[PDB]
């Protein structure tokens, strides 16, 4: 189709949509005219050839849901596309549109769906989650936070929402004989929601995660919400269970002590606080028989067979989120999202909001010494990293917001979260076995840098426009960080004296920047692995691209491979002539120490402001191996001690 | 259980729930210390022999449901039920309490259920249902309206709500490719948070009515919507189909012409105007081609099925309504209500409120010559009418309105509904065959003198208060009364000159006072038949208490009887040794001319502010049948041509 840019947007703003004689423009009123007042400089920057630059299956998933459309025919090509997303980002800055447009196109980084989608467009929504707060314990909060979650899901974003204030099951209420329904029937009124506001054509079907703490009544239909054979009418088939988890649950679980369920009625302020406030309150409440008092094991078997058939409840630890949170200073954070990778304060006035882009981590691999060798260029990575802190940015303040707490929220806040992809391509072509030392330790200096320039970018942000509104107080104004807050000393490739001297001095224009996200379609489109996590398997049929070359420079690939591959679950262990070095290189998420996982993730977490959404990977799933996996996250400190739970 | 009254007043009152510690009184603070200031005047008022006035199953529907418990046990004495009512309607009046009282402990007449209910309590809604506006073909419109009838359905009372304004299937959408899911989908809305606002204890379960007119484009599936065995999510079980009928409908489908479909979105202002105007707006649509032409039979069809199926969707004709209504000043009338009684204006702003209240018909029997024979009293009639005008006017002050747009409506036109109960004894009482001549007569007498009565206080409490805030401007103010606008002469016992002048002088307290309701519990309670309808069936068991005494005084009353009427489905005829004189009078509704229910339903509506809940009972219900009764009511005029479709 067309090449010339400026065309491309000429004819996505003139659209009209023909059935109906409706102007229907695909691009804002502003970008248009920016585009218009430097079509050459803009047109002849493009180049199109890195249009080359996607695989086979990269290049579809464009096609098939990214590339704007004119009457059903893709009109954008990936070039028209990444210019698109460039000026609805930066707006009259042309230098900056410039940069992004060129590191994008050549793959250092990208953002999130949602960005590539909206950015330029009318309605720019450019944010993938909104962390809601449920309003009130009343017929009149409920639906309020219904008609805001129906709102928001007009649009783009997956919504988190806590539902932790809401009375359970049997519960008394004022000016009736009847009783509370309890969560089920109010989450199911949720669930029906999220199928009719259907067509935002952008968005995904449900998408919803609920967050709720163990203590609550009804915890157990809670955490059985996806069983495909449940009471029928007590299942919500298309939200996400999500567990808000207290340290005192996981310590009475250890003590195979005992456990109360409360209705948070007939107990007060256990979701407005944590830690040791939290357990005094709950104690005491639990001494004068305010609630139901259980076996704690009880409720925990039941988590372990819910999350072993159906992989949910999430698991997010409450304490490490709230303790570690350079947010603290707003209040307590009662949730995380839908990928159990943000860590942001709601309230019924304030629904926090998701800005995401992950960086191409194989991108900063380069010989430059002789060859044959390859190094990684940090000095690249640190400063693509600042790059795409300003974009984030930017796009706060250029973002279309479907609700205003979402606008009060990310305005008050600035919070941001930047994200990775490619972590095992990056392994695999420095032919580093992912359970290595060598891989351990790039681990932590990758996600060092990202931390150290994403915050001094941020902080440079800060002297220009001013410290975010609520940044005063915050652990970082008192020099914290969020290495300190978890004791340890940073790696040190890079300088932190300097840095935390220059935040406390100026501040920082964001409460927070990192957040590894899933990136299951992004990551699709650059062509490398999903995020932080190891290969899920070695195989249109698609063979794993360094493993193929490997198998070829030996010979050793004929044909019982392609056939052993596809067999085997795209695993080479147990592989008559493949060397062990390959064998070790390319094991399979499966085949991993999930311990191993687990100690890297507790790594990178030093330098994570919020959390990151860590799958967990179970061959052969018998209770006691998913109790060890539990505990030893959550000794580990870690935020999010489990996103899905995925077994085989 | 306890006798005096002011003493299950102060139990009422001090009631704690033992389970919360939790304060729960069942009677209001003002009505508590009205009791406590006038205790030995009121004490002293009730005749507690009258609570044998009570039939077995009378007395047993006041027990489970009505009569005020203490933790499970009945605390509340049919009087002291009475007594509450009576002073949760006058307050301070204790002298217009005690006449309230002596008159429904008599059962001259009693106040709707709700009435019943609330009275005299904490959250007293008084009211039975109300008429509520789709807000906004907008998700929040939607969703606004979504929390306004969750929270009237909080208390008692039922919902009325018209879609028309709603985009049809596959209707455009700004901002988006997806389209419209249409109303099916946002149906499934409404009878899920209609299934889940459950504890009012005194609310029934779904209890919503929808109202649609015929040209909607999302028609056809509308009127299955009570199918059991549709394609499973295009139902909504919980929720009655009602259609908003204009009369061009009636003649496309009588000339076997054309009809077509419109979305409202491409077809503007349609139940925004009625009569000439909407067929000149609908005819100028039609030739522009923004619909989709059909052919009217086609549609009218599948009502018949659907009807013949379901017993719905209900009839009401909206030009009839709209053109026959003294609200017309207000704007165009878009729905009925659930029971199809109540036709009152409602808008966004504005949700119509049902006040109602039924004369018991045969307490105006009596001797009063010699004996044997028997005659009605209609200045006692007329006597009590004016009585329950008073009451439903003070109700509409002391009500609670659960949302704003009921008290908005209400304190603006304060719309009144009278009705009626055991026509049918009363024509077995005095022995005239329902299908008489001198039935009709007296059919007609009966609501005229409620009718002048009616208005008759109504424009005294206009010249003690002052005229509802919309009166000026209303046919009323210009003299043009309900037979008027039928363009017919009243029957003329009583003097209407006097009465008009008066109204054109000082004008009526209330827009609206008449509308015969249903009284399915209320008329259980007096002990009489429902309404204004033919006994259904002549039969712990109960034969007609008539038809009882009739085959007892000419012996013949034996076993061969009680054995025949319960196979028979309480009928007579076509049994041996019974006069025919006893046949013509205890025919069944089954037996009797729905032609002959027809005409006597358009005598009485002359009469009739508002419309009937006309029922309609067909025992071989063929099309053409169940054709020729609707064409036959409708061109009758009508306003509501059927309720309830039953067949057998
Ligand atoms: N009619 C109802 N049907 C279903 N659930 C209800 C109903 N009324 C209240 N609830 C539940 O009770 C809570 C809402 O009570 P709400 O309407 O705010 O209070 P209220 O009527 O003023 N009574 P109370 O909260 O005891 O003072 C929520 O958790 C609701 O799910
Ligand atoms: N995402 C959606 N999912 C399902 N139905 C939708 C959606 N968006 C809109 N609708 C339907 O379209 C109407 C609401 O559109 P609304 O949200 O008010 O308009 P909008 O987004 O501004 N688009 P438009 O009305 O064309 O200008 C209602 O009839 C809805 O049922
Ligand atoms: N097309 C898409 C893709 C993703 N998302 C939202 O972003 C979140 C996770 O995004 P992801 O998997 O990390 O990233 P991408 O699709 O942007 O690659 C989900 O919670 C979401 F709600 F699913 C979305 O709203 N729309
Ligand atoms: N216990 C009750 C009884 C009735 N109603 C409402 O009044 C309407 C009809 O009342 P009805 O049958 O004529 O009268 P009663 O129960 O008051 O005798 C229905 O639409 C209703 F919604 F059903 C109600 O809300 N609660
Ligand atoms: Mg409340
Ligand atoms: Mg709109």
């Amino acid at each position: 189709t067309t090449k010339q840019f400026s065309k491309v947007v000429e004819d996505l703003y003139r659209y009209v949509n023909a059935a109906t004689g409706k102007p229907a423009p695909m691009i804002s009123d502003d970008v248009y005219n920016i585009v218009m007042e430097n079509k050459d400089k803009l047109n002849s920057a493009i180049v199109y050839d890195r249009d080359f630059q996607y695989s086979y299956f990269g290049f579809k998933t464009l096609e098939r849901s990214y590339l704007l459309r004119i009457n059903g025919q893709v009109a954008e090509r990936p070039q028209h596309l990444i210019m698109r997303v460039a000026l609805g980002i930066h707006g009259r800055d042309i230098e900056a549109a410039l940069e992004t447009y060129n590191l994008m196109s050549l793959k250092y980084f990208t953002h999130a769906s949602p960005t590539l989608f909206n950015a330029g467009t009318p309605k720019p929504q450019m944010s993938s989650c909104f962390l809601v707060a449920m309003k009130e314990d009343s017929i009149e909060g409920i639906y309020d936070t219904l008609k805001e979650c129906a709102l928001i899901s007009k649009t783009a974003g997956g919504i988190g929402l806590h539902i932790h204030n809401i009375r359970s099951t049997g519960s008394y209420i004022a000016g009736t004989n009847g009783t509370s329904n309890g969560l089920i029937p109010m989450i199911r009124v949720f669930n029906n929601t999220a199928r009719y506001v259907d067509q935002g054509g952008n968005k995904r079907p449900g998408a919803f995660a609920l967050y709720l703490e163990p203590w609550h009544a009804d915890i157990f239909d809670f955490i059985d919400i996806r069983k495909n054979h449940g009471k029928e009418e007590i299942r919500a088939r298309d939200l996400f269970p999500a567990l808000w988890i207290p340290d005192l649950f996981m310590k009475r679980v250890e003590e195979n002590g005992t456990w109360t369920l409360f209705s948070p009625t007939s107990a007060p302020g256990l979701s407005d606080c944590y830690g040791d406030e939290f357990e005094a309150l709950y104690t005491r409440y639990e001494k004068e028989g305010r609630g139901k008092t259980i076996k704690a094991q009880k409720l925990w078997y039941s988590i372990l067979e819910a999350q072993t058939e159906t992989g949910t409840p999430f698991v997010v630890y409450k304490d490490a989120c709230n303790r570690k949170s350079n947010q603290k200073n707003l209040g307590v954070i009662k949730s995380s999202n839908l990928c159990c990778e943000i860590v942001e304060y709601s309230a019924p006035d304030e629904t926090a909001v998701c800005n995401l882009a992950s960086v191409a981590l194989p991108a900063f691999i380069e010989t430059s010494e002789d060859g044959k060798t390859s190094t990684y260029n940090f000095k690249k990575l640190h400063e693509i990293a600042k790059v795409v802190t300003r974009n984030l940015n930017r796009v706060i303040d250029r973002n279309y917001y479907p609700v205003e707490e979402a606008r009060k929220s990310n305005m008050r806040h600035r919070p941001i979260a930047l994200g990775v992809q490619g972590l095992a391509d990056t392994f695999m072509l420095l032919r580093l076995p992912f359970d290595s030392e060598e891989a351990r330790l790039l681990n932590i200096q990758i996600f060092e840098t990202i931390y150290h320039a994403s915050m001094e970018a941020s902080c440079e942000l800060a002297q220009k426009d001013g410290p975010y509104e609520t940044f005063q107080g915050s652990p970082a104004s008192q020099g914290i960080l969020q290495f300190d807050m978890w004791d340890q000393k940073p790696y040190g490739m890079w300088d932190w004296d300097t840095l935390r001297k220059d935040i406390m001095k100026h501040g920082v224009r964001n409460s927070l920047t990192m957040a590894p996200m899933p990136t299951a379609s992004t990551s699709q489109i650059l062509g490398y692995n999903e995020c932080f996590e190891p290969v899920t398997s070695n195989m249109f049929q698609v063979v794993n691209p360094y493993l193929l070359r490997d198998l070829v420079d030996l010979g050793i690939w004929d044909e019982g491979m392609k056939q052993y591959l596809i067999t085997q679950n795209g695993s080479i262990q147990g592989l008559p002539n493949v060397p062990q070095e390959l064998k070790d290189l390319y094991k399979t998420v499966w085949e991993i120490s999930q311990k191993t996982i687990i100690n890297m993730a507790a790594d990178r977490s030093v330098y994570i402001d919020q959390s990151h959404s860590l799958n967990l990977f179970l061959r052969a799933p018998t209770m006691g191996k998913l109790t060890s996996m539990h505990f030893y996250g959550w000794k580990k400190g870690l935020k999010t001690g489990m996103y899905y739970l995925r077994t085989q």
